[PDB]
């Protein structure tokens, strides 16, 4: 809604202090929406006290640095939470202690928190929504500088896997075209987003070398303790590699089994068949899913089922 968009801008003009949140374990969209908006507000309102809080992610610290804020700073503040569907995942829970709370998200509105809410499930990403907000804010004095343009672009390219994912729409590409006119270097941004440690690259090599495809295009990857120790890779590094099998000729759906301290992180992926239906105490989207498990026996039966989902 255009009105709804205007009501956010009006509210932002009104508060002297604005403190911005995002979700725990932030991804590029969280940096681009939260920090992109911070940077628009800093440029536009050099008289306001603007702060972006939370715990940084070291692989994205190159985008922007966060602030360490006192409890007193929230008194009478506007608080803005970006890209966070559930209150319990907001990084830095002090979010409701301001005078006002504003929710800007693209995930379904199951937790309809905020005094003002702007939820658009058709946006690719919350970074796209921030660029659309800025388009409506321009007429009200908003300024997008080079740093902000770079943040928003980074959000959009990280969240869509660089216009690869089904969440890419016409607006995504249009706004990216607009944003790429700012004098930041897109190629050094991509170099940094995609920079990968040699040991993780090696683990990725081990996975490619040993993957096998059934008759039905099903595939599986067991990354056990020993494997992690040998490559010096964390379980989280290993699981983040699940998406690298997607270009294999004839692959339909696959799964990673990563052995953690407490559980075994399971990651599912599919080139077509729906895999949320595969129940095992965890679900997700139709082509990307997750769950936990507690023995290899249980993994072995997930396998039998994957075979079936792929045969059918």
């Amino acid at each position: 809604m255009a009105s709804m968009k205007t009501e956010l801008i009006r509210t932002i003009s009104l508060y002297d202090t604005i403190i911005l949140h995002r979700h725990v374990r932030p991804d590029p969209d969280a940096y681009g929406s939260q920090c992109g908006l911070t940077e628009i507000l800093r440029e536009t309102y050099p008289e306001k006290n603007i702060f972006a809080v939370g715990t940084p992610e070291p692989s994205l610290s190159f985008l922007y640095s966060l602030d360490e804020v006192d409890n007193e700073t929230y008194e009478g503040a506007l608080v803005i939470v970006c890209d966070t569907a559930n209150q319990e995942r907001i990084d830095d829970q002090r979010y409701p202690s301001g005078a006002k709370l504003m929710k800007i998200d693209h995930h379904p509105n199951e937790d309809p928190y905020g005094d003002l809410l702007w939820v658009d499930t058709s946006a690719s990403s919350v970074s796209e929504m921030i660029y659309e907000l800025y388009l409506e804010g321009k007429e009200h004095g908003w300024k997008l500088n080079t740093k902000a343009a770079e943040l928003i672009y980074a959000g959009i390219v990280g969240d869509t896997g660089r216009f690869l994912f089904p969440n890419t729409t016409e607006k995504t590409l249009k706004y990216a075209g607009e944003l790429i006119q700012y004098p930041f270097s897109s190629s050094e941004l991509f170099n940094q987003l995609y920079e990968t440690k040699l040991n993780v690259v090696k683990l990725n090599g081990f996975i490619f070398q040993n993957v096998s495809l059934s008759e039905n295009g099903a595939a599986s990857v067991f990354i056990k303790k020993d494997t992690l120790e040998k490559f010096g890779t964390t379980a989280s590094e290993a699981s983040q590699l699940v998406g690298t099998l997607g270009n294999i000729s004839g692959i339909r759906a696959w799964v990673f089994f990563v052995e953690e301290d407490d559980q075994i992180r399971v990651r599912f992926r599919s080139k077509g068949p729906v895999i949320n239906g595969l129940k095992y105490n965890g679900g997700g989207h139709p082509l990307a899913s997750g769950a936990s498990i507690y023995s290899w026996d249980e993994a072995d039966r997930i396998l039998a089922d994957l075979e079936t989902l792929c045969k059918e």
